[PDB]
């Protein structure tokens, strides 16, 4: 049987029991993700070059995506919270559009190399507000543990969305001709072992000599197995998706012009370390797992390493080696 | 005033006088580019599964892909009688143009590149390039082994979050943007020039380990910079549109170059290297073997392969400088 | 604030306490007519004509829209798990869904109805009523022979200069634009109500030696009003959404009565009159058949035909009187 | 052998031998029906209704399309709109030597309900040395170079009359290209609907009445002829050329001279119906050979089958 993103929401949470507020949220989020793509895509962009005679392209695209996903969020009434990777502080609902949830979420990721029209991408994560006071940035500072769906979509040679809940990873397909999200990937599970490491290694000279050491071992490796391939798109919706669907490892550590990180924990790091555990995977900082940092600022950064299981057990086995 | 890539085609073939068979190309081209970004995109998937109770998937999709776009570009070259060989990096032969529909030029292209690289749903793209025949023989596939420096012109799309087409001809590189919601490319980059230098470089590092020499030296300098100026970015995407045009947009260096046990590279020469070697140089960028320029290599098969190392002017002659340093 | 068809069918949902099928059904119907859109508008047609050669079209692409729609209504709603019963102009007999996939409802619908002369490019539509099961049995066709009065929600797409979903419930009824950018129905015109009284009738004249003498005499007054009043105007498309939907939006009269050649009119009661009319009546207009309201009619075949006269109350009114007085 | 309206053009460009002017001309227009058509089916609809928080008329819009594209195809001199009171004269440096009627969204009357609208458009050729003016686009139909319509049906489809004949291309809106589909179309030689408004019966000249009468109670006593009257002359148009028959706006009191436009919906419908073989005229002469002496003015029109229109030509000369 066909299924779609809307009964495929629907579906969970009448097995869930719900009163259909996550199910709301879910289905405004779909709507606002379909509404990026076709901007994304440039539709229109003949009427801002004067095509009817009428006369910061990349800024503005990453405003647009921003305002679609906090106006459908706020619309849906499941919101009471919501942190964006856009705006220096977290957005605190009207009261007569509250609702149990905080979202965290980056409405276009990779925005910034547009010029190059590289995949874009958006990420978002979805907490059940666990405090009772009036609502406030503090209610989004949750271990990456209390996430209750997470995902993203990718904008790329097709538009993908990926949705990861308690019942696993599944992955739908745009349809441009008729707007809908068709599932194609059902319960997606990561490969325990890849062939394929993912970095910028422009900072190499910046490198930890335990990620140094690592992707020595992939480039040369030490029982002359075949030496990894290498990828990095620069969009991290690109680089972890390739991950899930090739396996392999993804690595965005600590360098000195970053040595907190430079992926953002809460809208970045988290919902990806989701998904890859929700499929198997692992994802890790290193120190602790990702879904264990319990964040104390809304925009704070974290080193990542995730993808196959082994890939990335192997990378810890090297990383204690270096204590 | 807004220009779309049918008028601005269309104006170039009047400035030139021409019979007007290019610009009948250049229009077949741009619509086959238009019905493969619109499968790329998946249009229609919803059928594939069911949608109206019918048909399993079945098979590699990717594949059908390319054979799809393939089918595209050949179908609409065809029939715009302006072409009598066409070489397509998914045929082993070169296809001649039955002699009721023949024209004068010859296209040498990629229609598409999914197989050739596991990313999924990150870009993929289409190479061309457009030769006039130079000989009155009866067409074979010698009519396309022509040095790339005989193009008359060439471009590629890329399908990435937005579909773009790259056109280069004798009046420079001119970009433009495809509006879905109408289907016009609509000019967006007019002439566009690479910058001097660049601060991305761009090749697979998973290979160091059969790296030659000088490749290993030059990257090493990319990330250890003798004068401590900064470290250059890296990016690899593994689609050679993808790369290329990052390069074209923020300057830089994109190398698939020759080593031991691949000493005349692995990208192919008449539909990767010579269509992108002609958009850098109109770019004036440069684009180069190591031992020589890309469009000077007089090719042999139409499938060869061709090291390369392309981009930004002062990054390319740093490569050569290393390059030669090993010789 | 925005308000989607996905978010306004839910929220009603939560409202009245459903377990969520209705909204599943709902949902389902909802896709197929954009699946439906895409179709009629022509996606695709290209490689009907062979831009990518003879190989590459058959499949759902290569049936006629009647065919196609019908495999999208059917098949979706079948894996909705929320229909038993399904009553189609284009299948002779009731569809009975599989026990896997039954859930409470019963559907009829004409999946394009005007298809008729969809060559000319007319506005065309689907149609649909929604009834629950009643039986203490199998289900069995006998289902679908319930009265008008007993829909739970019916409407209608138009395919016209823009696509629309009028949805007609217990709350009213409400109007949905398709936007073709994004592929969400937007909610446009809320709780709609017809005008007291209109300006426009509608009917095919060309049949006029065969009216009813309560229909010449009543089109007689329209055109010759008997207080120098000013006449009505005429339109009549032949595709009977697109004349309901004038009728909705403009007031007026439309008009599809029982001549003498044809007892019981041409209209089918079930998947065309009755959606009609809880249509018009839930939007303060009226639906006679010109003895009784068209959803007092109990049917006794799924395929049954039934005069309808519908629109602005006042209008339907004076019909009446005028019939009344021929009977 | 699969044809675009892109490449068909461009192809009669080459056996004209012109200089790609009317080419470019015709490109153009394509790309604005493209654009119009977008509108038309309200893509980007959710972003009025609030999809992102926070407005041209639809007609406005489509004005501005044609307008402009046309101005910068450099192929133009003098534009005449349904929307402008006065003829606008393209300015010396994007000047050609082409003078266009048109009405770029016919039937948006009535859009609110979602009715079928059309492009409606004529193209000369500007035959004075001197200035152009709006006398340039008084020219009888006889001289059009090319005329046709776009109509936003069901689907959307560009009908384009030239010397060669008419030919038909469908909109492929997922690749957004006009595909050829029907070529060097004919119109039946007669038909079985007639269209007009009835609701004008008691306005009617004693000629469309007895024929309209003919048409309910046949005096052969065939069938009667069934009858269509969408309200939009670009649709009601391109049925008759679909299905054959005969489509009547005649005179009555509030449009004693006929309400259809000659220059930019009588002249190019004529046209596209001569050059399929069927037949247009006001009554008392063939449409295409009224001389205009005002831009908006209006005539009375009869156009389809040849043989209904000879039909009513000959109850018309019967009250001569
Ligand atoms: N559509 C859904 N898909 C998956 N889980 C759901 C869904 N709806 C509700 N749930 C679960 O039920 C809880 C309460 O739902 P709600 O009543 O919608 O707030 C959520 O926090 C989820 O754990
Ligand atoms: N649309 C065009 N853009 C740029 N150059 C053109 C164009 N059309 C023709 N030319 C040039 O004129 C030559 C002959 O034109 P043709 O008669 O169309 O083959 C071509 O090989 C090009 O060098
Ligand atoms: N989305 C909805 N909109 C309006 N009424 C509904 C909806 N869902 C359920 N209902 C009403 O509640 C009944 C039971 O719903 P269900 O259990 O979904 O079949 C229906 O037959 C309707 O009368
Ligand atoms: N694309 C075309 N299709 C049909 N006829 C054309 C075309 N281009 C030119 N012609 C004919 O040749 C004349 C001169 O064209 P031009 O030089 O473009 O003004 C026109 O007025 C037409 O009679
Ligand atoms: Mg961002
Ligand atoms: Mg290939
Ligand atoms: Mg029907
Ligand atoms: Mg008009």
């Amino acid at each position: 049987d066909v299924n779609t993103l809307t009964r495929f929401v629907m579906e969970e949470g009448r097995k869930a029991r719900g009163t259909g507020e996550l199910t709301q949220l879910l289905n405004s989020l779909c709507t606002a993700v379909k509404a990026i793509s076709s901007a994304v895509r440039k539709a229109g962009i003949a009427h801002l070059y004067g095509i009817a005679g009428s006369t910061d392209q990349v800024k503005k695209l990453d405003v647009l995506s921003n305002d679609l996903v906090m106006n459908m969020l706020k619309s849906s009434f499941a919101t009471c919270v919501l942190v964006s990777e856009e705006d220096k502080h977290a957005i605190i609902v009207e009261p007569e559009k509250r609702g149990k949830y905080v979202v965290c979420f980056d409405p276009l990721d990779g925005s910034s190399n547009i010029d190059c029209l590289v995949s874009v991408g958006t990420i978002f994560g979805i907490y059940r507000k666990k405090s009772t006071d009036e609502p406030s940035e503090k209610d989004a500072l949750q271990p990456g543990r209390n996430l209750v769906a997470a995902g993203y979509a990718l904008y790329g040679s097709a538009t993908m969305l990926v949705l990861a809940m308690d019942c696993g990873v599944n992955c739908f397909m745009l349809d441009p001709a008729i707007g809908e999200f068709i599932l194609v990937d059902k319960d997606v599970k990561i490969k325990k072992k890849g062939k394929i490491y993912s970095l910028n290694e422009g900072y190499a000279k910046d490198f930890d000599p335990a990620v140094t050491e690592y992707i020595q071992r992939k480039k040369f490796p030490p029982d002359n197995s075949a030496p990894y391939g290498a990828r990095y798109v620069g969009s991290m919706v690109a680089d972890v998706h390739r991950t899930l669907v090739y396996g392999g490892i993804f690595l965005y550590p600590a360098n000195k012009k970053s040595p907190n990180g430079k992926l953002r924990l809460l809208y970045e790091c988290n919902p990806m370390a989701y998904v890859m555990e929700k499929a198997g995977g692992m994802a890790t900082t290193g120190k602790e797992a990702v879904l264990d940092v319990i964040p104390t600022d809304i925009h704070q950064r974290a080193p990542v390493i995730l993808g196959s299981p082994d890939d990335v057990l192997e990378f810890l086995k090297v990383y204690e080696k270096h204590s």
